[PDB]
């Protein structure tokens, strides 16, 4: 059926049809919905799966049963007879990784989606060679800040024992110190991946904002450890444009996110090294990496320098200091002319996306849990609007950490 | 379905295990390869389809209050089984209508204060045959509701559907609210939330005052009858002026708002019965109108105004104007009720004790059914503990649930 979602500020209604493509499961059901659940090869598997990618490929480019596209399913089909796998054109992997990034019904940030730069690693055959790409990725996305999306694609899986991962889940990160005293130097999300660093042999100056060192495992090998040239990293110290106090407590943040954990599929193809980076949206830091529990945890700090009543709840000396702290993340990053973008001009492009893929391709998935901004979510317009989630294919998808299935 | 659901909370780590999910009764929208949890919704019934429905809750009541499979149990499924062949529906005793009420707020997968689910007055209504016998059941509840800032959680429950050609129903969305008013230029005075509701009061006889916080009349219909109009006594409508305790200038906005949240459009399912009016409240998380009734673009739409007696630079939306006149905003309304004595709750304390509630219940249920989108409060989502807290969300009976607006429906006489 035609499925209609509605936008309660506006009362603009769009008309889903594209779901109906969808054939990969949500993880609810008639019964339960899990929509707020972070997540719930061989030869016979491979074909349907290749064939479904070339056929919408070749719909893609108008010329579904063409000459050139029987041919290709024959060459596809017959080479995994031979070698129980395939390989991607060029122009397939370009692609399927603006698909899988068009596809991702998390990210808020696609109304780029058509506009990112493809790196072929698929040549790759060791962590030096890795550690080569990652740097080329790094130094054209940073673009002496003004960021540019990219992903660097390494080469596919085939028997799982010997898989290209990229150990970091980002490829800039601070890393996390346990202190005697029970408490956390620098991120707390880190203090793993950073001990797993130092007993690789990496030295750690055991500061609040240590860039962590890259961790790479090409083909199945043990991971390797290297230093990214520190002039390839970007780094913006976060002050206040009032607040002259604010640079006092000496924060700081990477330009660029470039996530690269996650595993890029296509086609049927598992992609288990792909990083991949765009820009940040402020609130990525501000609210999130600042201020939560779990995370660097500043709230009592600038609501202190703030001089804000504490004591309860209900004065939302909260609020208030997280408010400051997002704006000194943008009006740091705009200072330094490194590309952000704030929540209410992301939003909106979003919303104005939705349109364009309902207009041009009869829906857009999304989730609407991770695309609210995690705050003022009311004054953005996703809020107000309704949202389809399913999963199309090409994707991105998490996968374990390498360090609970690597075996040395 | 699997027997064991984990949810996870990703700040504490903590990892809760759920049942209670195979007692999902009715269906979310969902399927297997598409999710609906942000849509906002996703005659009467045979005796056959009322047996089970029945036999389900008279069943779940007795267990209950530990008698099940009692003789006591076995009777009153024996009576109540011939009244549905008899009359083709059945009347539920006290004990089980308080009950029913009770657990349709428990669960309530959307409703952030369910901690507070069994300390609700019920009142049976039942006996009710006219809107003026409605209207003073109204008024008895929200004195009681009121109780001078002291709020106190209630409902009203009025007679069950029969053929449906003789609904009760309260036409209002909420017992207290404002009215709006659409000028000849295009612009809305008053709530715009209520501009249609308005419309139909004044059609039906009221004179409006045309204020901008007009207290809207009761519009009562019962027994299937053409509604009526009332006027609740203002002596019944506590409200709270707006004030800020930093800027004196904020009290110059002559804002202010109504105490007493009390919904009254939704339809509650006990056992297969449906009541159709049974209008509750409880009391209000600042929130709901700091951010929405009064930020809302479609509602007050008040951030220009407080902005710019903040001095704000408003050219850009990176200088995060609106954020910061949300939050003083959020402030003057927790202030002014904390002020005046007026049972109110801030989101922090709110999603806090909501996280200790299902954590209970999760404990001494099996489960706790929650809609993530709307447990998690309209701003400073990811400071709240509910923003970190994976949740599961079903459809468990009793329930509340929505019903079509009476006025289209409605066959006037
Ligand atoms: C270009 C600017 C971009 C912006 C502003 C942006 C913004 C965001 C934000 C705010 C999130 C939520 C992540 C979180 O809260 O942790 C997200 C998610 C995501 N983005 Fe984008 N993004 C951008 C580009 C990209 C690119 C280039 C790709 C891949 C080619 C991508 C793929 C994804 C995926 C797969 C997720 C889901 C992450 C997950 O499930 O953990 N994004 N995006
Ligand atoms: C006692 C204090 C209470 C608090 C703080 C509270 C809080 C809330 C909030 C903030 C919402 C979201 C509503 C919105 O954003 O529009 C909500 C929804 C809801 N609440 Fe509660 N509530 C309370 C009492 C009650 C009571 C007494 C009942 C019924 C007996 C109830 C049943 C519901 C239902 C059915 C919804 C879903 C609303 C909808 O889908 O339109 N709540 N509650
Ligand atoms: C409940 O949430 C979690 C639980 C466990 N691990 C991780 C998470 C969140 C995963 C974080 N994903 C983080 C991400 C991914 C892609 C991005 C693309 C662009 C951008 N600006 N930011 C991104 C940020
Ligand atoms: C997408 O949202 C809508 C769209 C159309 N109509 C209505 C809505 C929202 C429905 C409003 N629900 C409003 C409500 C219900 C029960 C409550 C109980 C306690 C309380 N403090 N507030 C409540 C507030
Ligand atoms: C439990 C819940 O699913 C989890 O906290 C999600 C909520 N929404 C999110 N939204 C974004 N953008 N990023 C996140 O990490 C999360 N986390
Ligand atoms: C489209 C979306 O589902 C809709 O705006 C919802 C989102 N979450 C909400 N959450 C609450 N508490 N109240 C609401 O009215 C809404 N509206
Ligand atoms: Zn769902």
């Amino acid at each position: 059926r035609f499925l209609k979602v509605k936008n309660w500020e506006t009362e603009v209604v769009l008309t889903d049809t594209l779901h109906l493509k969808s054939t990969l499961e949500t993880g609810c059901t008639e019964y339960i919905c899990m929509g707020s659940i972070m997540h719930p090869a061989t030869k016979d598997q491979l074909f349907p799966l290749a064939k479904e990618f070339i056929d919408q490929y070749y719909s893609s480019i108008k010329r579904f049963g063409s000459k050139a596209h029987m041919e290709r399913l024959e060459e596809v089909n017959k080479e995994i007879d031979t070698t129980s796998t395939y390989q991607l054109k060029d122009t397939e992997l370009i692609y399927g990784a603006k698909h899988a990034w068009r596809n991702a019904s998390r990210c808020v940030g696609r109304i780029q989606w058509s506009k990112l730069q493809v790196f072929d690693a698929r040549d790759c055959t060791t962590a030096h060679g890795m550690f080569n790409y990652i740097c080329n990725h790094v130094k054209y996305a940073t673009n002496k800040g003004n960021l540019r999306s990219a992903i660097t694609i390494f080469p596919q899986r085939t028997d799982g024992k010997h898989d290209f991962r990229v150990w970091n889940s980002q490829l800039i990160r601070y890393a996390g110190y346990k202190q005697p005293d029970g408490s956390t130097l620098g991120d707390p999300a880190n203090v793993q991946f950073t001990e797993i660093c130092i007993q690789q042999g990496w030295k750690p100056p055991r500061g609040r904002f240590d860039v962590l060192p890259l961790l790479l495992q090409a083909n199945g090998n043990d991971p390797e450890l290297f230093q990214i040239p520190p002039e390839l990293v970007l780094e913006v110290p976060i002050r206040h444009p009032k607040f002259e106090w604010f640079k006092d407590l000496g924060l700081k943040w990477y330009g660029l996110p470039a996530v690269s954990n996650m595993l890029l599929e296509i086609g049927g193809l598992e992609f288990s090294a792909c990083p991949f980076s765009g820009w940040y949206m402020g609130t990525e830091i501000g609210v999130r990496d600042y201020c939560d529990n779990s995370r660097y945890n500043i709230l009592e700090e600038v609501a202190k320098k703030m001089n804000l009543d504490m004591r309860k709840t209900s004065s939302l000396w909260k609020d208030q200091a997280l408010v400051e702290i997002n704006i000194a993340v943008l009006y740091s990053f705009q200072s330094d002319k490194v590309t952000i973008v704030d929540h209410h001009s992301a939003t909106e492009s979003f919303i104005k996306h939705m349109e364009n893929e309902y207009r041009c391709r009869g829906g857009c998935p999304a989730d609407w849990v991770w695309i609210v901004p995690p705050m003022s979510g009311s004054i953005t317009p996703v809020f107000h609007q309704e949202m389809l989630n399913y999963r199309l294919t090409p994707s991105f998808e998490y996968q374990p950490d390498p360090w609970n299935t690597h075996v040395w």
